[PDB]
Order: structure tokens, then C-alpha cells, then sequence
């Protein structure tokens, strides 16, 4: 199936990604709090809803929140500033708070039911966000020799998400707090950092196949833009 791409709202970041966030892939965005990873998740939850000439996939979004990061008023602001109806935009986002890592796994199985339901409609699910993927796994699988079991549980969770992305042609977008020696299984990893007082900077990590460079974007009333 053709890969679909969702615009991030920034021409700079879209160029770095090769057009935007891809379906049939897991894109992992990592950085410090406020680096723009949650702002990007919120922007994408709106952008995916737009028609393709506007950078979307005429789709709906599903958002798994592990750290109480979801702000429905922020989605409303992005939608209104982009010429969209905020209530209709919120109606196209399914939201769930994951209480722990095991509940986070169950939520992914429930996501598949909604995805299957809407697959052949005029507005299928096209984006699944997990913000953040690792927080519960890092707090639960902790201490002496916990690395092996945590990485096995994370590897399994990521395999389930890769399956939803590939089987249903959806973009899976996950965020992560930031160690350097651990393995990662995302299709694409993006490092975000706070820039020159106002900007945010993005770099691709371990992607020889994709272009060398860094993107610069801003957090605005429209979510993410140049
Ligand atoms: C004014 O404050 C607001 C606060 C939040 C919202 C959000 C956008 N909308 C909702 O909360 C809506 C309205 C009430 C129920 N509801 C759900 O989305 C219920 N969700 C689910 O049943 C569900 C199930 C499995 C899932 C697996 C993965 C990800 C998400 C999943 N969501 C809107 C306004
Ligand atoms: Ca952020």
C-alpha cells in the first residue's frame, strides 16, 4: 500500500522527514520536557484530519496519554487558528489515559477494535499517538537486572504498534523523555531540542537513508509552524 504522509505544520520539519510523518511506521520523537514533542503530537492530531492537499489523510486520531499531557483546549486553539471547527476536530480524536504499562498494552488492543471499525469509512483512524511510550515501563521495571525484562516488554509493545501501523496503514507517533546505549525499535527517531529562545530544532538519529540536516520550527497559536 502507498505510504501516506501527515504534515507537521512546519515546511522545515516536513523536509527533514521526507514529506511528513509516515503511515506504516512508528516515528519516535524524543527530548526534554517542552522540547516540542507534545506540541507536535497535538498538532498532528489536528493535521491528520485535513484532506491531503492540506497535508492530512482525511482521518481521525487516537491518543494514549501516560503523563496527563493531553490538553483539549490546545487542540481547540490549533483547530480554530487553522480555519477548522474545534468541536468537530475534538470529535475526531479518541482519547485514553493509560494508568500503568499493562493498561497501556490493553489500550493498544482496544485501539485495534476502533481502527477495524472505521477502516473502510470516509474517515478511518490514520494516527495513533502514545505520549509517552516509556514512562510507565521505566517506573515499573526498575532496579537490579530490570533492564532485560523492561526491554522485552517494550519490544513486545512496539511490535504490536508496528503491526497496527502496517496492517491498517496508520501512522504511529510516540514520544519519549530521552540511556544512550539502550536499543530502540522505532522506524524513525527524531531528537528535539529548545532553540535560540524561541525556536525548536529537530535532528534525525541513526538514519543514513534520510537527508543530513536539522530542521527549525516554532511553537505557535497554530501548533507547529516554521
Ligand atoms: C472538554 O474536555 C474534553 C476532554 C477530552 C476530549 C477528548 C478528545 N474526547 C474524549 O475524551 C471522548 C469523549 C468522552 C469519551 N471520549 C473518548 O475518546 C473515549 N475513548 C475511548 O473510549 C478509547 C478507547 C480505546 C482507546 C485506545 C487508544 C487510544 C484512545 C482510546 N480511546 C474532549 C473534550
Ligand atoms: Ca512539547
Amino acid at each position: 500500500a502507498t505510504i501516506g504522509r501527515i504534515s507537521t505544520g512546519s515546511k522545515s520539519l516536513d523536509k527533514l522527514l521526507g514529506g511528513g510523518i509516515e503511515t506504516q511506521a512508528i516515528t519516535e520523537v524524543f527530548g526534554e520536557f517542552g522540547s516540542g514533542k507534545t506540541q507536535l503530537a497535538h498538532t498532528l492530531a489536528v493535521m491528520v484530519q485535513l484532506p491531503p492537499e492540506e497535508g492530512g489523510l482525511n482521518g481521525s486520531a487516537m491518543y494514549i496519554d501516560t503523563e496527563n499531557t493531553f490538553r483539549p483546549e490546545r487542540l481547540r486553539e490549533i483547530a480554530q487558528n487553522r480555519g477548522l471547527d474545534p468541536d468537530e476536530v475534538l470529535d475526531n480524536v479518541a482519547y485514553a489515559r493509560a494508568f500503568n504499562s499493562n493498561h497501556q498494552m490493553l489500550l493498544v488492543q482496544q485501539a485495534e477494535d476502533m481502527i477495524k471499525e472505521l477502516l473502510n469509512t470516509d474517515r478511518p483512524v490514520k494516527l495513533l499517538i502514545v505520549d509517552s511510550l516509556t514512562s510507565h515501563f521505566r517506573s515499573e521495571y526498575i532496579g537490579r537486572g530490570a533492564l532485560a525484562e523492561r526491554q522485552q516488554k517494550l519490544a513486545k509493545h512496539l511490535a504490536d504498534l508496528h503491526r497496527l501501523a502496517n496492517l491498517y496503514d496508520i501512522a504511529v507517533f510516540v514520544t519519549n523523555q530521552v540511556g544512550h546505549i539502550l536499543a530502540h525499535s522505532a522506524t524513525l527517531r527524531v531528537y528535539l531540542r529548545k532553540g535560540k529562545g524561541g525556536k525548536r530544532i529537530a535532528r534525525l538519529i541513526d538514519a543514513p537513508h534520510l537527508p543530513e540536516g536539522e530542521a527549525v520550527f516554532s511553537i505557535t497559536e497554530k501548533g507547529i509552524e516554521d
